[PDB]
């Protein structure tokens, strides 16, 4: 069957749901939240956050990197707040990512390497504030939490969002992270509503500062 | 809090996990599979095969598209081959899906519909074999259906994976479908490992012939 | 120097322009013309068409590709439709394309294949077609003039072209090639001015019909 | 005809040239160089430097932006390099850019705004640098020239730049930039071989340094 055991782990899954209720997803309303994370897919977003699935509509990237230009993401963006008017958009960041480890500790990888020249520019900009930490658990908790805030900056600088902003449409931005560790999930600080950018930010970079 | 909610709702999930595990997790060892899906997402991955979280690595666009040149699929597809050397790609449509819906539909959406424009042009390859289910649920199905194939052609098309062929590592690319409304899986007799692509496709595709 | 050669061989070119003129092409207007060409820039689009400098705005990709998702060139578009209201858009192939010859006869190149996978992906669509020129030659030409074609669907697909026309702007898309060989500039009766698409384009590849 | 006029300055063109030579262009062997510009094409590669058309391989996006993930670019470079090893690659900004322009004067202009936040990005981390020449021409002129450089650490920061030098490949990537104005064409001691990369550019970007 090639995967026969899945489809037997599944059948063995939709069994388990007596609560006759798959109709009651099928019939869940619009998410209220976008989520952006990493591939390395550690938890489900609802899960997680204790929500019924779909409740949060999802992109997934290596380093849970917004582009300025990535169609890939700026598509899911444009769809889940023009189209599924969500209230809040969330970049989610993971202690422990693989994406953020690998570039972190320069290791050649390949073609992924090119995407996380992206988080290396997060390395490079806060270069400074990264050295005090002169450590590595340090650092790299430092650096994926960072890497959560200025994807954020990116988001929030789209056309999408200042548009959305500009046409009265309510909406905020938070820079999160959470550790595949503990569950426990850390408020940053970070979560934009209109463009007092500069402000709302600067604060959650400074609560770093060692 | 903003929030205050969904942290709440988080401490409430981690609380309910006595069986002291996050440790379990923490220590799992690579993903043996790669699962492409729609941002709609209904359902997590794993949960849906019946597997531990993060046994699977995760992405997630607008109708799980694989573009020949977006690089934001293609840097997680070069991680998850090359790199945690997982066993198994697959591609996942998910019958309801927003995204194809919306293109089936040639609903004006704004940005997202330049990104789905790339499953109109599915619509067309097959306009002929659609044409012969006359109906919307029909065809809709049959849509979102062989969407998940032709972006298996997309997969299997990557220099990525030809590369990962030549130098002999075992990978194998799956066309695959569930429906929100039941939960169960559909194998779509699309499955192919190495470039015997014309001959295993052909096939998935007259299973659907009118 | 490193490129002492290409310094020498301008302050030369600068000299030979005693028409006390770059004041001329400082002060030139927007152009009105946007060209979408191959990288393989064998002669300026200007020069061809016998327009001064500027007077094109200008993209170059390899094989003059226009995918519905490349923010690389729908920027370039955006902004020459948008900004600069250009009267006239054309992607413009040209005999003996390297990107073209390289992907017919399906050479192994490394990354660039998976861009060319975009022009394998006219030559899958007008397999056909292409048959009933059983040589090389003919087909080559043949494939790069339909490539010029199926990149025009491409533009007039695009959100930036529907909404310009939608909003009452004149604009129309050329589909058109060019021989380094001959000079000559061939019209392909591909020229679009309303999404009267299906028509328009129809005609111009019937002009192929072996 | 729609563009009567331009088929009619063509076969103008083609007549001004008796010297039976068009032979020689299709004659005319690899080129050398690839030249990333801004699509403003206010001067085609070639031409400036005086140099026989196509002897220069050529991509062209607004603002002569290189990004880590952009296909559309990279592709363009991977085949430049890998397959025409080409010598010598180089970015080059001009004075007036219409781009870099519209972003330094934070001007709304739609899809291309999000491209841009690529030269806005460059506009941040040299902020300091650029507040010292407190004007305008003069900043506008430092921002082109900076943009040149950054998007030099861009190319040199590429898998394919790395790979090459690694397979012992000789290669170096210059920082240049242009004026409309005057023709003349600024070095800006920025030309890179091997990855002794942070030392070749201090330099170079020292050499504002108000
Ligand atoms: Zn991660
Ligand atoms: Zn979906
Ligand atoms: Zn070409
Ligand atoms: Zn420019």
């Amino acid at each position: 069957s090639h995967l026969f055991d899945n489809n037997d782990a599944w059948v063995k899954r939709k069994l388990a749901d007596d609560p006759q209720y798959f109709s009651r997803l099928a019939d869940q309303q619009a998410p209220e939240y976008l989520w952006i994370g990493c591939s390395d897919s550690r938890v489900p977003a609802n899960q997680i956050i204790g929500l019924p699935p779909g409740e949060v509509f999802v992109h997934r990237n290596i380093a849970n990197v917004v582009v300025h230009t990535d169609l890939n993401c700026l598509s899911v963006i444009q769809f889940a707040v023009d189209l599924l008017k969500v209230k809040h958009v969330m970049v989610v960041g993971h202690y422990g990512c693989s994406g953020v480890n690998a570039a972190l500790h320069n290791r050649r990888v390949g073609l992924a390497d090119n995407w996380l020249h992206h988080v290396q520019d997060v390395r490079e900009k806060h270069a400074a504030l990264l050295e005090d930490w002169p450590l590595g658990e340090a650092r790299y908790r430092r650096l994926i939490e960072l890497n959560a805030i200025e994807q954020v900056v990116n988001v929030c600088r789209t056309t999408i969002v200042n548009d959305a902003w500009a046409r009265g449409q309510p909406l905020t931005v938070h820079a999160l992270v959470y550790g595949v560790h503990d569950g426990r999930m850390r408020n940053l600080g970070m979560a934009v509503s209109h463009a007092e950018q500069l402000d709302a930010t600067y604060r959650r970079a400074v609560a770093a500062l060692s």
